[PDB]
């Protein structure tokens, strides 16, 4: 499997020349979205042996365990370029053969200009000379990192630091100088309008192709349609800036070897012996190019093309496009970043440090938890029986027509049923096991939501607060993490506490420690906070327990909860003259109760704001989920107050957990499931 708009027939006469030495025939097709379809059907152990497709997908193909380890000599790999075996490389091994080569390169107008620059800081000037003279100097698109970045990389920007074949996952390049530099000198070129903000891929191919400006940056796929044009044209080296080599990201397009196929040491002998070689890459590029190779030998010979020669010297001083899930997240933190500071609406370094952090930020998956508690008093006297079960992980709802069966797993399942089951869950279990790396979390500096979800009488309150006899959650964690405190508290590190303590009342934001609604407000790094919210220091968890009483006193009737209660205490470590402050902000949320309980005043008005809350809660955090899969996606943070205020304390570094508290009763399988299908939402 190999690309339509590649070489096919030219692969194929590889194979047709392969056959002729071994006896076995080829398999060359290009079908559909093939690289959609690829781990889709390699997956189930089929596809084809051998799969060509640029590094980019194979990344993830390779995480999926999808790609064989691939085993050339040092000899077969001093054949080509040292540099391509580092796209091929996932966890340390090797997965694919590097077969071609593509980068972006200066592209120019030989009649508008014979001698391009070598140097970025030359383009103004040279811009001045071509606009008195009815042209411009240069356009490219601006509107996406993958053109801008080569800039911005120069000076010494850089997405992950790659050392032991390894990405530092948590080493980006993006608040640096190098980078700093790079946007600051791209942005003056628009700010002395040397170049346009608005500036995109056509509106570049359209003026260079027409004859309009002297230069563009684009990848060889862009040359046919210069071809087309007629213009004179020239492709060579990216400017320095600085001094310093423009770095494009590199494509390779490379050739892995499904780990299904048992073909593994025929397709080896096939590339490595047939394709890859000057006759085989030059029957491939003869049917459709391929631009620059892997293969030393026959790239030589390619790059008798100066073109070609181009797209190779910038491969070589640009960086491998780096295969892993985190560049989503770095492409779009830059985008943000170049959009804004090439407006002007904001500063280089404001934008570069939003997208550094955007950029690096951890987007761990939410912890979803299950709660199932024994029969209430209630349901004794009704007669109960019981319809939800365990079976090892699985939570399983079973209907009383026992045609039904609905199955869920959660990150954690607490069967708190029978105080009996060799798997039964306390108090401290739930804690130790939910709560208690939370407070690690929140040691670690990173901000924190615990959500409570559940139908009124499922155990929400149990499961956080307890009772005397049994103390839940909130108990135990401060009563944890003060003790803590005791220990890590130094004359290197300080600990301070304070405490908010809120609720969501039909959107409205109300202080329980004091009903008028506060005004939620935005800084445009710290994020959301509720204006006129106090914050009561505290120094042992029965501080915290007045507060609490307090504020409960005050929360919501029926007695069913109608609001979200926040719980928050935020937390600064000082270390000191030079003396730094990490805060953590641990959020606690009593959500209301999940009841759809709709039937016949302003009782109504909260049963549909919290429906809608909640149901935007869940789609948050779903989104979540998917960020944390590494997709990119849109998170309605905005489309609720809670989920707009504790914005800072859900994603970024932050962990969230949710604990779904549920019936193990006949009475109550429609909310429960409901429950139980809500927190699946979180995965
Ligand atoms: N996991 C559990 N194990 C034993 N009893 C429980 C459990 N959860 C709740 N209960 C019992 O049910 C009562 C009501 O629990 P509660 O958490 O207030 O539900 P909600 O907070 O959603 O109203 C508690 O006082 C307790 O006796």
């Amino acid at each position: 499997w190999i690309n339509g708009d590649k070489g096919y027939n030219g692969l194929a006469e590889v194979g047709k020349k392969f056959e002729k030495d071994t006896g076995i025939k080829v398999t060359v097709e290009h079908p559909d979205k093939l690289e959609e379809k690829f781990p889709q059907v390699a997956a189930t152990g089929d596809g084809p042996d051998i799969i060509f497709w640029a590094h980019d997908r194979f990344g993830g193909y390779a995480q999926s365990g999808l790609l064989a380890e691939i085993t050339p000599d040092k000899a077969f790999q001093d054949k080509l370029y040292p540099f391509t075996w580092d796209a091929v490389r996932y966890n340390g091994k090797l997965i694919a053969y590097p077969i071609a080569v593509e980068a972006l390169s200066l592209i120019y107008n030989k009649d508008l200009l014979p001698n391009p620059p070598k140097t970025w800081e030359e383009i103004p000037a040279l811009d001045k000379e071509l606009k008195a003279k009815g042209k411009s100097a240069l356009m490219f698109n601006l509107q996406e990192p993958y053109f801008t970045w080569p800039l911005i990389a120069a000076d010494g920007g850089y997405a992950f630091k790659y050392e032991n074949g390894k990405y530092d996952i948590k080493d980006v390049g993006v608040d640096n100088a190098g980078a700093k530099a790079g946007l600051t000198f791209l942005v003056d070129l628009i700010k002395n309008k040397h170049m346009n903000a608005d500036t995109d891929y056509s509106i570049a191919e359209a003026a260079f192709n027409k004859g309009e400006t002297a230069m563009t940056i684009n990848g060889p796929w862009a040359w046919s349609n210069i071809d087309t044009s007629k213009v004179n044209y020239g492709v060579t080296v990216l400017p320095t800036f600085k001094g310093q080599p423009s770095k494009p990201f590199v494509g390779v397009l490379s050739a892995g070897i499904n780990a299904a196929s048992p073909n593994k040491e025929l397709a080896k002998e096939f590339l490595e012996n047939y394709l890859l070689t000057d006759e085989g890459l030059e029957a491939v590029n003869k049917d459709k190019p391929l631009g620059a190779v892997a293969l030393k030998s026959y790239e030589e010979e390619l790059a008798k093309d100066p073109r070609i020669a181009a797209t190779m010297e910038n491969a070589q001083k640009g960086e491998i496009m780096p295969n892993i899930p985190q560049m989503s997240a770095f492409w779009y933190a830059v985008r943000t970043a170049v959009i804004n500071a090439a407006s002007g609406r904001q500063t280089v370094d404001a934008a570069l440090a939003a997208a550094q952090t955007n950029a690096a930020a951890e987007n761990s998956q939410v912890t979803v938890a299950v709660r199932v508690r024994p029969f209430s008093k209630r349901e004794k006297t009704e007669k109960a029986s019981q319809v939800v079960f365990t079976n090892g992980e699985e939570i399983t709802v079973e209907h009383p027509d026992m045609k039904q069966v609905y199955s869920f797993i959660y990150d954690v399942s607490f069967w708190s049923f029978d105080e009996c089951h060799p798997g039964y869950a306390s108090q401290t279990t739930v804690y130790e096991t939910l709560a208690a790396p939370l407070l690690d979390r929140a040691f670690e500096g990173y901000n924190t939501c615990l959500f409570a979800y559940g139908q009124t009488g499922s155990g929400k309150s149990y499961t956080m607060m307890g009772l005397n006899e049994e103390p839940g959650i909130i108990p135990r964690f401060c009563e944890d993490l003060f003790a803590q405190i005791a220990k890590k508290q130094t004359s290197e590190v300080s600990y301070h506490l304070e405490m908010s303590f809120f609720e969501v009342y039909n959107e409205k934001i109300h202080d329980l420690l004091v009903k008028q609604p506060l005004r939620a407000r935005e800084h445009p790094v710290s994020g959301p906070y509720v204006e006129g919210l106090s914050m009561n220091v505290v120094s042992s968890y029965s501080d915290i327990q007045s507060w609490l009483e307090l504020g409960n006193k005050q929360r919501a009737t029926a007695k069913s909860s109608r609001s979200h209660s926040v719980f928050t205490l935020v937390m600064t470590q000082t270390k000191t003259e030079h003396d730094h402050r990490i805060t953590s902000r641990i959020n606690l949320v009593d959500l209301a109760g999940s009841e759809r309980c709709s039937t016949a005043g302003q009782r109504l008005k909260e049963g549909v704001s919290i429906n809608k809350s909640l149901l935007t809660l869940g789609k948050v955090i779903s989104a979540l989920s998917e960020q944390a899969n590494g997709k990119r996606v849109f998170i309605p943070y905005r489309e609720s107050t809670l989920t707009w205020l504790l914005k800072e304390s859900l994603g970024g570094n932050s962990k969230t957990a949710m604990i779904a508290t549920v019936s193990p009763a006949a009475s109550n399988i429609e909310e429960t499931l409901s429950t139980l299908r809500y927190a699946t939402q979180a995965r």
